[PDB]
């Protein structure tokens, strides 16, 4: 059933006796010192001045766009303006306001900020609360504001597709162009025709907010103006000159291989622009030598385009602290790895270890609230340094920021449709992002923004980042569209504000079919309904889903985490060869790059029990990035409580013993890997080591692979996750599997005979010898599992592996028996 439907399932029932209660409470608030102090902060915001022009536009029209500068008050104020208007007109009980957020933490932290501005507690029957998935602090039924995530709304449309209890819906941060926000807009636009009463407010940062107006039929639009002080900008040349930066010698040595050998993408029109860059480079350097010292130019020539130089940021921070006037510094970094690294770099220095600095890492997976004291002001003499990702570009505003360090990089998903490769990587900011970052420094006074890219690069940046719909694989979206009965997949996507390419759509639908999430009429299978309940890429979904079904949870979640993000191995330059020997050491006899990660991870936990010296000694002698290991560990946790939500495990812990009974069985883990990586399958050529593919002919093994020199495989088949082309095609990480694993989790099953041999074909190209009875057997077992999955839709509960006679243990045990041939 559904546990997060309670604010939605209450009926909107206005009550004049509550209309009076809310208005009397409104004037007792006016006497409360906590309340008046918060009101003095609110009147300073530009939104306050426009308070009633905004509410008149909202009240006269059904769809409204509100643009404004960042920090003007959109997220925290507009809901209050609506609610307080209805209160003041004695119509308070009629207000049920829903405000969608892009991230859980936003929903929570905003609800808590708003509740303290109303001088109330959050939830507990007061005016404001939040609902995220699995966790809520709900306000009262009527006259209330609810902060939720777009994910919640999408679940809500399963039980009430008209959202009839809700009076006003506010779509926040829509300029971020998240997938979910983009489809929600399209759903909402069609809803308007059936809900005369419903009011919709779209809230966007100023840039291109007209586009949303035009998608909605040229709805009214209103801009909240703000003032930003002028900001001095600096490119890399300027920073290098100002601080006379010199990279370290003894630090930089034994540099960490990447590009092809750690598996990067290098798409089509990045290379076209990068051909422009290397052609304009000599002329740019010669020019620079006229305006900058020789040493500045010598350093810049040597700068690495791939990584953010965290030592330069550390230097630059130190210069600002010592040479510039008071003011908080804000640092923009691509992701969590760099944030914690920079943090550790700073506080490895005795200067910053003082109480005259407040150094705050800030990111979306951060615990609790933003109550971390990001917002609190520093007394004179103490300097606040905030190290963040792009969520401080628009979602969050720190008022006292005066210096902004823009690392120049942002993490983007990307998807190449011609060779069918989906990557995530650090990419250059756009001009639009760079302009938003610069503005965070002009909020209270004249500021400074230091961009870590050179003049040549600045001129070649893209003007805007592309919406995720145009660069992200579409499989999760497509499951949402059918679970919501929105109709044809391709047809619906074509109606989006920015419709995806048709090849992206066809590739995603094919993938869901090969995964058995859709049948060949493009309709949900029992398995697909469960995959849609998981907020992960479906292939990762199927794998972690079966890791719970087959009771091998802990190693599966590890592999799933590494496929989702990346493996923990690093190769220092020149140390390639002995690093390969340690990798194949961890491989033991598995013939599996995936079980290597598992062995490396399991070794790491037992090593961290034995103390730092033995743990650091481990990551060193076996070449693991302990930073990477930690995030994988944390993704394991997330995957677990994903499973907890869908009802497949009874606990939030991945090492829970009841879900781990088969975790030491190599055959079974390999079956589960196969569940998620099919149809990427290769047939090994018998006695260079090369393998046949359905896609690409004869291909080779990537040299990082524990199977690259291997000639004693014990089965004929491999599965791989990542394939990449340079001069030819190479498989990155592969795992030898039995034909019986393919036969169960694979495509359509067919039988051939003639005179000589009994043959089973899977998807017609995968052909092995075995008796025809086994084919009828797997046909039967597949249908029994389908019904196990169907009947766990309506009341999901984890399989109990301690019950003998279950009819779920019976079928899965039979399936386990079959894949153990
Ligand atoms: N948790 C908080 N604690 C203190 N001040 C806050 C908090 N959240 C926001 N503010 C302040 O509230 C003001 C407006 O913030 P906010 O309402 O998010 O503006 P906005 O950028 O227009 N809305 P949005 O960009 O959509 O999130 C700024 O001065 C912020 O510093």
């Amino acid at each position: 059933i559904d546990r997060d439907t309670e604010y939605l399932l209450q009926e909107n029932e206005p009550n004049l006796s509550l209309d009076q209660h809310l208005l009397e409470d409104l004037q007792r608030k006016k006497t409360d010192p906590r309340y008046i102090e918060m009101q003095r902060f609110r009147k300073k915001l530009p939104s306050y001045g426009m308070q009633k022009e905004l509410v008149n536009l909202i009240n006269n029209h059904q769809v409204t766009v509100i643009s404004g500068e960042t920090g003007c008050g959109k997220t925290t104020q507009v809901t209050q303006f609506i609610l307080d208007n209805y209160i003041e007109r004695g119509k308070g009980s009629a207000c049920r306001i829903v405000c969608t957020q892009p991230r859980r933490i936003s929903a929570i932290s905003v609800a808590e900020r708003v509740a303290t501005e109303r001088a109330e507690s959050c939830g507990n029957g007061n005016s404001t609360g939040y609902q995220i998935r699995l966790q809520s602090r709900l306000p009262r039924k009527q006259g209330s504001i609810l902060y939720c995530t777009t994910g919640i709304i999408l679940q809500w449309l399963q039980s009430d597709s008209r959202l009839s209890s809700v009076s006003h819906i506010v779509l926040d941060e829509i300029h971020e162009r998240n997938l979910q926000s983009d489809v929600l807009m399209t759903v909402i636009k069609d809803l308007l025709h059936f809900r005369s009463d419903l009011k919709v407010i779209l809230m966007s940062a100023t840039l291109n907010a007209e586009k949303f107006s035009e998608y909605f039929g040229n709805c009214p639009m209103i801009h909240i103006p703000g003032f930003t002080f002028p900001v001095v900008e600096y490119l890399l040349e300027d920073i290098i000159e100002k601080i006379r930066y010199v990279p370290d010698q003894k630090e930089h040595r034994s540099q960490f291989k990447r590009g092809f050998m750690q598996g990067h993408v290098n798409r089509q029109e990045k290379e076209e622009k990068e051909a422009i860059y290397k052609e304009r480079w000599p002329a740019y350097i010669k020019e620079l030598r006229t305006r900058y010292s020789a040493s500045t130019v010598d350093v810049l020539q040597m700068m690495d385009d791939d990584k953010v130089d965290l030592n330069l940021i550390a230097a630059l921070i130190r210069y600002i602290v010592l040479e510039e006037e008071d003011g908080a510094i804000l640092v923009f970094l691509p992701g969590w790895d760099n944030i914690s690294t920079l943090h550790d770099l700073l506080m490895s220095q005795v200067m910053f270890k003082s109480d005259k600095f407040l150094i705050i890492p800030l990111h979306s997976l951060m615990p609790t609230v933003n109550q971390t004291q990001v917002f609190k002001k520093t007394p004179p003499g103490v300097r606040k340094i905030v190290i963040a990702t792009n969520i401080a570009e628009t979602s969050i505003t720190i008022d006292d920021v005066v210096y902004v360090i823009d690392g120049g990089k942002i993490k983007e998903t990307h998807f190449d449709t011609q060779n069918n490769i989906s990557t995530m990587s650090a990419e250059w900011v756009s001009k639009a992002n760079a302009k938003q970052r610069k503005g965070r420094a002009g909020r209270v006074q004249p500021g400074h923004c230091y961009h870590l890219y050179n003049g040549l690069r600045a001129s070649l940046l893209d003007d805007y980042q592309l919406p995720e719909i145009l660069r992200t694989p579409l499989e999760e979206l497509c499951l949402q569209i059918k679970i919501l009965r929105l109709g044809g997949i391709a047809y619906f996507l074509s109606r989006l504000m920015d419709p995806p390419s048709n090849e992206a759509v066809v590739l995603s639908i094919k993938h869901l079919m090969e995964l058995s999430a859709l049948d060949k009429q493009e309709e949900l299978t029992p398995l697909g309904v469960h995959l849609a309940r998981l907020p992960v890429e479906p292939h990762i979904g199927k794998m972690i889903l079966f890791g719970a079904l087959f009771c091998c949870l802990d190693p599966v979640l590890t592999i799933a985490a590494s496929l989702s993000f990346k493996d923990p191995f690093v190769i220092p330059l020149g140390k390639e060869k002995i690093a390969d020997a340690r990798r194949k050491e961890l491989a033991k006899e598995t013939r599996s790059d995936h079980l290597t990660v598992v062995n490396a991870f399991e070794g790491w936990e037992e090593a961290k029990r034995r103390g730092f010296r033995y743990e650091k000694d481990y990551c060193w002698e076996y070449f693991l990035s302990s930073n990477t290991l930690q995030m994988l560990h944390n993704m394991k946790g997330q995957f677990a409580e994903h499973l907890l939500g869908a009802g497949f495990v009874s606990s939030r812990s991945p090492k829970d013993p009841k879900a781990n009974i088969n975790s030491d069985n190599e055959k079974i883990i390999k079956a589960v890997i196969c569940a998620g990586l099919y149809p990427k399958v290769a047939k090994i050529r018998l006695n260079m080591v090369k393998v046949h593919t359905k896609s690409d002919g004869l291909v080779s093994i990537h040299p990082k692979s524990v199977n690259v020199e291997q000639t004693d495989f014990h089965y004929n088949w491999l599965i791989y996750h990542l394939k990449m082309r340079t001069s030819s095609i190479y498989l990155y990480d592969c795992t030898e599997v039995s034909p019986y694993c393919l036969l169960f989790f694979g495509g359509d099953i067919s039988i051939q005979k003639d005179k000589d041999q009994e043959i089973i074909a899977v998807d017609e190209w995968i052909v092995f010898q075995s008796p025809e009875r086994i084919a009828h057997l797997v046909k039967g077992l597949r249908k029994e599992l389908d019904s196990l999955l169907q009947e766990k839709i309506e009341s999901p509960h984890p399989v109990d592996w301690d019950d003998t006679k279950s009819r779920d243990c019976a079928v899965l045990s039979a399936i386990l028996d079959l894949i153990k041939t």
